[PDB]
């Protein structure tokens, strides 16, 4: 249960802990409150 948000999970803007290392949380569309975790870009 104790872990970070990994790829394939839901996450909102005002969610709790941030996403895992190398992964952030993006929104769904212009004017949304919830989104999903995606892999970073390099």
């Amino acid at each position: 249960y104790i872990t970070c948000l990994f790829r394939g999970a839901r996450c909102r803007v005002y969610s709790g802990r941030s996403c895992c290392f190398g992964y952030y949380c993006r929104r769904d569309f212009p004017g949304s409150i919830f989104g999903t975790c995606s892999r970073r870009n390099f």
